[PDB]
């Protein structure tokens, strides 16, 4: 059996360290996960209890430790499962939670843990303070005297990140732009077991004994669902923690303010409206699109404001006027070859995006005007700028390139947004697999969107003298 695992590890990381068809070679390493998981005995580390039995210690933990524990509790939410709710009415601009450093879990507790000396050795857990952060989780959730088990003890044992999903599942997201984020998450996290099972030289750890992949699809898990920044000790730059308390709280589109307080040594949590008894208490996770969310949160956000899909291009180098198209997007720090994004909302593009297409479009006499400086205007400067056109011509140009690219995107997908919709009414569809499709849903909805803001865009810059 110990020697069985180890054999297996080291496949998974051969199979795991060469490049890549991409959904043949997920099942493969998918198949093999699921043969080692098989074999192992699932979370080395269970509670007696469920979450919500634990909650009242985390509350008298963090209350022990100087944190604000008054005019909340915990409840199981309908969408987003556990959270805050407010016990009375809240009043703008109250400074409604804080959490002292001494709570968080960071790199720096992970370095002065029972972890350290191997930290120390380790060149992959010094490189990457999430997976460091996730090795911590593990050792002190395994350490039954450890100072963070009220916090451990509240902590989800599953999520929905892509990780957990069943192979009929993930197939919802063959032919989209999000499924290769997927492969990749689970191609890595594979690596990453397999890496540390072998690694698996300090044994004074808890891991020695037991670190299945269901410990570490777990950690990484855990990690990245919850990870805040936060400033180091001396403050000269950002740092991963996991906060207590505060990562109970569910994302909304809200009123509401976070951030370090240096002086008092605190995270700290500001409502910018009045909240009713009653009422769910929630932050703003940041302007995550829907395949962040799915992918590294494990939840589709509805009313998203800031969904996207993502978008390679680049000048080719068999254009004629590669060089000089190069050098215009260089002098304005914009790469000839990147990862772009449209949003759903209008303008579906950034004003990097713009430059860019406008240099893509761009004739040699525009592109000699712009290498030669001898406008009245810098335009570098106002490259990217929708009010500043190149020419009328450039514009027409670019629209109809951006129209044809989306058009052409839309017509790799598998399923029709009406299909999409369809499929989205079987009740019985599980949480997985809702978020799978309505990703699948929203990439297409962004593109169609594109399609006719780039026709509104090219039929007005063909309308002027
Ligand atoms: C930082 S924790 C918040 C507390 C979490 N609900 C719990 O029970 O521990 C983040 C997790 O909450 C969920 N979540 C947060 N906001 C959500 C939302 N608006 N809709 C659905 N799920 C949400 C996802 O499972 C996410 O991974
Ligand atoms: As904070
Ligand atoms: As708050």
């Amino acid at each position: 059996s110990p020697k069985e695992i180890l054999n297996l590890t080291s496949e998974l990381l051969q199979k795991c360290s060469s490049p890549a068809k991409e959904w043949e070679e997920y099942v493969q390493i998918r198949t093999l996960v699921e043969k080692i998981r098989k074999k192992q005995k699932g979370l080395s580390v269970t509670f007696d209890g469920k979450r919500e039995d634990y909650f009242p210690d985390l509350m008298k933990w963090a209350s022990e430790n100087g944190a604000s524990v008054e005019g909340f509790e915990m409840v199981n939410f309908k969408e987003e499962g556990f959270g805050l709710r407010a016990t009375r009415d809240i009043k703008a601009e109250e400074l409604f939670l804080w959490v002292p450093r001494k709570l968080l879990m960071t790199v720096e507790s992970a370095k002065n843990s029972v972890l350290g000396p191997l930290y120390s050795q380790d060149r992959i857990l010094q490189a990457m303070g999430n997976i460091a952060l996730a090795f911590h989780l593990l050792c002190e959730r395994a350490s039954p005297n450890s100072f963070w088990q009220p916090y451990i003890q509240t902590l989800p044992s599953e999520y929905d990140t892509p990780l957990y999903f069943e192979e009929d599942e993930v197939r919802y997201l063959q032919s989209t732009q999000a499924i290769h984020d997927v492969f990749s998450q689970y191609k890595n996290t594979a690596r990453q077991y397999a890496y540390f099972y072998k690694v698996i030289h300090a044994n004074k750890l808890p891991l020695k004994d037991s670190f299945t992949y269901e410990d570490y699809r777990w950690a990484v898990s855990s990690v990245m669902t919850r990870q805040n920044q936060i400033p180091t000790e001396d403050g000269s730059r950002v740092t991963l923690a996991l906060i207590p308390l505060w990562d109970m709280c569910n994302h909304t589109n809200g009123l509401i303010t976070t951030g370090y307080n240096l002086e008092d040594d605190r995270c700290e949590c500001v409502a910018l409206q009045d909240f009713r008894a009653g009422e769910q208490i929630y932050i703003f996770y940041g302007t995550r699109s829907n395949a962040e969310f799915v992918i590294h949160s494990g939840f589709f956000f509805d009313n998203n404001s800031h969904d996207r899909v993502k978008i390679k291009l680049g000048v080719s180098k068999s254009d004629r006027l590669y060089a000089m198209k190069a050098e215009v997007l260089a002098r304005a720090g914009i790469p000839t070859s990147s990862v772009f994004a449209l949003h759903f909302t209008e303008p579906p593009i950034s004003a990097q995006l713009l430059a860019f297409l406008r240099v893509f479009c761009m004739t040699e006499e525009e592109l000699k005007e712009h290498l030669l400086g001898d406008s009245a205007i810098d335009r570098i400067f106002t490259l990217g700028n929708s009010e500043f056109p190149v020419s009328w011509d450039n514009e027409v140009k670019l629209w109809t390139f951006l129209e044809d690219r989306a058009s052409l995107l839309l017509k790799t997908y598998k399923t029709t947004i009406e299909e999409d919709k369809s499929v989205l009414k079987n009740h019985d569809l599980s949480v997985r697999a809702k978020m799978a499709i309505k990703l699948r849903l929203g990439e297409k909805e962004i593109l169609e969107k594109a399609v006719k803001s780039a026709a509104v865009n090219r039929e007005y810059y063909r309308q002027q003298m």
